[PDB]
C-alpha cells in the first residue's frame, strides 16, 4: 500500500542509526543501513568506504525507496504484507524477498512481482502472508552459516518486523 513507507521508513532509519563498520563482519560497513556493494549499484562504479561513510539520507532514501520498496511492489502489495516484504528485501535483497513471498503463496519463484503473484497474494488472508512470510524467513536464515553469529538478533529483528507489519495490515489508514 502506498501509505506504508512514509510509516515504515522512520522505523527503518531509526533502527539502523548512522555510519556502522565492523570489519569482522561480513558484509561490510553500511550508513543508515545501506552497503557499499547498494551504493556502488547506484552509482554505477564500486565506491569507497568513504563514499558510504558520506552517504546523504536523502540519497539513503531514494535508494530504499526505487531499489527495495519498488522492486518488491510495494505500492500493490496488501498493508502489512509490504512492510515484511520490504524489510526482508532490505536485509536479504529484493529478489530473495519476493521468491520467498512467491513461495508462501504457491507461485513461480522468480524474485519479480508480476500478475500471477499480484493474483495469488490477494485471493490469501494478509495476517497469514505475513506469518508464513516471517516464518519461512526464519527457517531460509537457519541454513545460513552465519545464522551462528547473527541469528539471535536476525530473530529478534523479525519479529519486531512481523509485529509492526500485523499492525499495518489493520491499519484503517492503508
Ligand atoms: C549480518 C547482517 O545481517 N548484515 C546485514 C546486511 O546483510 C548482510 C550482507 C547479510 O549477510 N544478510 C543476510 C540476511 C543474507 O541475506 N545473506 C545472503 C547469503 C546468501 C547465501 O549465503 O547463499 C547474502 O549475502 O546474499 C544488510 O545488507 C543487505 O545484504 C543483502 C544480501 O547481500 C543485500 O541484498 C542487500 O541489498 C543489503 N541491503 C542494503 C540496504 O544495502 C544490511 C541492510 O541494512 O543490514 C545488515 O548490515
Amino acid at each position: 500500500a502506498k501509505g506504508t513507507f512514509a510509516k515504515a521508513m522512520p522505523h527503518v532509519f531509526s533502527d539502523e542509526g548512522g555510519y556502522v563498520d565492523h570489519p569482522k563482519d561480513p558484509g561490510g560497513a553500511t550508513n543508515m543501513g545501506i552497503t557499499l556493494a547498494t551504493l556502488s549499484a547506484w552509482e554505477g562504479r564500486k565506491v569507497s568506504k568513504a563514499e558510504v561513510k558520506a552517504l546523504t539520507k536523502t540519497k539513503a532514501t531514494d535508494i530504499y525507496r526505487e531499489n527495495y520498496w519498488n522492486k518488491v511492489a510495494g505500492d500493490d502489495l496488501p498493508a502489512g504484507v509490504d512492510h515484511a516484504t520490504l524489510d526482508f528485501a532490505i536485509h536479504s535483497g529484493p529478489a530473495r524477498a519476493v521468491k520467498m513471498l512467491q513461495k508462501v503463496v504457491g507461485v513461480d519463484q522468480d524474485g519479480v512481482i508480476g500478475a500471477k503473484t499480484l493474483a495469488a497474494v490477494r485471493k490469501m488472508a494478509a495476517d497469514r502472508i505475513i506469518n508464513e512470510l516471517c516464518d519461512a524467513r526464519l527457517a531460509w536464515l537457519k541454513g545460513l552459516g552465519t545464522f551462528s553469529t547473527f541469528g539471535k538478533g536476525w530473530t529478534s529483528r523479525v519479529s519486531r518486523v512481523r509485529s509492526r507489519a500485523l499492525a499495518f495490515s489493520r491499519d484503517s489508514a492503508l
